[PDB]
């Protein structure tokens, strides 16, 4: 059990003359900073890094190289002491053996838990929910996306249980959708994943640029329709108006699956930077409940 709060920590550009070595010493640094402005030092346990951007082929300047997970996190590791890593790894280009290098470089490095995931929609091994049950001593916990929303995800979140999912991620949790999903999966099956429940905050960019209304969307899907209007509004409103919508649904989320028996960690995104109004809203989140 993580038992854990992860904070979303994407690799900087590594476009430039130094490859983001000093952008990462600023976002670690920034990252302590918000969480002691806002009464959080102490508090996250995790560093969530993501392996993989989803790439929109719409966006007119496409995006610019990233550090390697590992890479980044040698930089901001001293950093962030007494906090242990989280990532997410595509693993369509490691065969078996290149897996278990990797898993061992990643265990060594100190991260305790690992998500496999797929490539971006316009690009070209394991596949990931295969890599979920390989070497399962190396970054023991070994974590599925969950998309509650998602169609047939009952189906799919169970066969990536048995396949090995010992947590699941969620994706960003704009509704009560987990409530109905994780109810009926503890009524029909006896996996009982961690779960690692995803909040992000939505600041007033997101109005202009749609960054998480598109991460997020699923043409034709009504329950994705309700939380894409739920971000258009939370966008819109004033800073203490959005911080009390998000909080609200953080209690309906942890009331709504308090007992329903899957251990709980928080995942906290900021779409489009740690902030501190960002942390602020984690605070009172966490303030209610925390791991």
């Amino acid at each position: 059990t993580l038992n854990t709060i992860a904070l979303e920590l994407v690799p900087p550009n590594s476009d430039g003359p130094d490859g983001g070595r000093e952008q990462a010493v600023e976002d670690a640094r920034k990252v302590l900073r918000c969480a002691a402005e806002t009464g959080l030092a102490g508090r996250i346990g995790h560093v969530m890094i993501p392996g993989m951007i989803e790439e929109d082929p719409d966006r007119p300047i496409p995006m610019k190289p990233k550090m390697d997970v590992l890479d980044f996190w040698t930089i901001i590791r001293p950093e962030l002491p007494g906090i242990r890593g989280l990532c997410t790894q595509v693993t369509a280009f490691l065969d078996e053996p290149a897996l278990r290098r990797r898993l061992g470089d990643l265990s060594a490095a100190g991260f305790d838990g690992i998500a496999f995931v797929g490539v971006p929609r316009t690009m070209n091994g394991v596949a990931p929910t295969d890599a979920l049950s390989m070497f399962a001593d190396l970054v023991p916990n070994r974590g599925a996306i969950l998309i509650p929303t998602r169609d047939g995800e009952q189906g799919r979140f169970e066969f990536k249980c048995e396949r090995g999912a010992t947590y699941g991620m969620t994706q960003l949790l704009y509704s009560d959708a987990i409530v109905g999903f994780l109810r009926e999966f503890a009524r029909r099956t006896d996996h009982r994943p961690e779960i690692l429940l995803s909040f992000g905050f939505v600041p007033k960019l997101e109005a202009k640029v749609g960054l998480i209304n598109w991460l997020i969307q699923d043409p034709g899907n009504p329950a994705v329709a309700a939380e894409q209007e739920f971000v258009r509004r939370l966008a819109g409103l004033e800073p203490a108006d959005k911080r009390k919508l998000m909080v609200d649904l953080y209690k309906r989320v942890i009331d709504g699956v308090a007992d329903l028996g899957f251990p709980l960690s928080v995942h906290l995104e900021a779409t489009y930077g740690v902030s501190v109004p960002a942390f602020e809203t984690f605070a009172e989140m966490l303030a209610y409940w925390s791991p």
